[PDB]
């Protein structure tokens, strides 16, 4: 089966975009199927995608594609199939109409800050998904359990963060914070809400360098990379063993200690180990998971 010749995009929505073409050449084999094929900046290669209706007969010379993104480029071309050819050269570019975003960030947390600070950051949403021009964020946040919210328009689609200045708020404080987006178009959903303290993020990367060794048969050491101590903001560390599933044992450090020593154990038994460091904030992610036995 050859290639169809021209291909012609003849309506164009917010997440459909109707296409015809003139047929491909049956080599004496009568075309089963049809399959569209998309391509935007963002594809890493063409890919089939949806279509009206959910098959392309061989008689059909247009039909629909469907949930393409709003505000996004897309290329369209055509490969035909009988017991499947070459692809047709692509159609002209189009973008599909602007829309509300629907797409919140993710990953939003709290970062550690000056005294007064309350510090909320986010990973930003790509082109692919802000649906119009005028993309921003709207920060929300208010005291835990407090009903008014305070609000802040981030006016950069690349902003990951916000920055509330407040003396009267002393460190650590709990706020319930929301991050929404909207564009040109109006408003989109805002990300579930969060509780952040003030002032100091969680701990932000696991230990490393975890070793774990026997000592004696009633004990087992275990010891990681040392980790540097602000001023003012003390931390610790919480070692989870267990010999049966990880839900089953911790001891916190002395202060800012990179090991511990762990007594009262059994004799001639394996025991598995992860670290986590923790602050006044809560814990950070787990470490890697090591293991020795007495």
């Amino acid at each position: 089966p050859g290639p169809p010749g021209i291909v012609i995009v003849e309506e164009i929505t917010e997440s459909t975009a109707t296409l015809s073409w003139s047929p491909a050449a049956d080599n004496h084999s009568p075309i089963s199927s049809y399959n569209l094929q998309a391509r935007s900046p963002f594809s890493l290669g063409w890919q089939t995608v949806k279509t009206v209706p959910e098959i392309i007969t061989g008689d059909m010379e247009s039909a629909m594609a469907v949930d393409l993104n709003p505000w996004v480029e897309y290329e369209f071309r055509v490969v035909a199939t009988n017991p499947t050819g070459d692809p047709s050269t692509p159609s002209r570019m189009i973008r599909t109409n602007e829309a509300v975003p629907k797409t919140a960030p993710t990953n939003v947390s709290g970062r550690s800050g000056r005294r007064h600070e309350l510090v909320i950051a986010w990973e930003p949403v790509s082109e692919e998904f802000q649906n119009g021009e005028g993309f921003g964020y709207i920060v929300a946040f208010r005291p835990n359990g407090t009903r008014g919210w305070k609000e802040k328009m981030v006016t950069s689609s690349e902003a990951s963060k916000f920055i509330y200045r407040d003396e009267s708020v002393p460190p650590l404080t709990p706020f319930e914070v929301k991050v929404g987006v909207y564009n040109n178009k109006g408003d989109g959903p805002f990300s579930q809400i969060v509780v952040i303290c003030s002032a100091e993020g969680e701990p932000s990367a696991a230990p490393t360098d975890v070793k774990a060794t026997s000592v004696s048969v009633s004990e087992i050491l275990v010891a990681w990379k040392h980790i540097k101590e602000s001023l003012g903001r003390p931390q610790g560390f919480e070692v989870g063993y267990w010999k049966e599933q990880e839900d089953t044992e911790t001891v916190k450090t002395r202060g800012n200690e990179s090991f511990v020593i762990l007594t009262g154990l059994e004799g001639n038994t394996l025991y598995h180990f992860t670290v986590r460091a923790y602050n006044g904030a809560g814990y950070g992610p787990p470490s890697s998971e090591v293991s020795a036995t007495t």
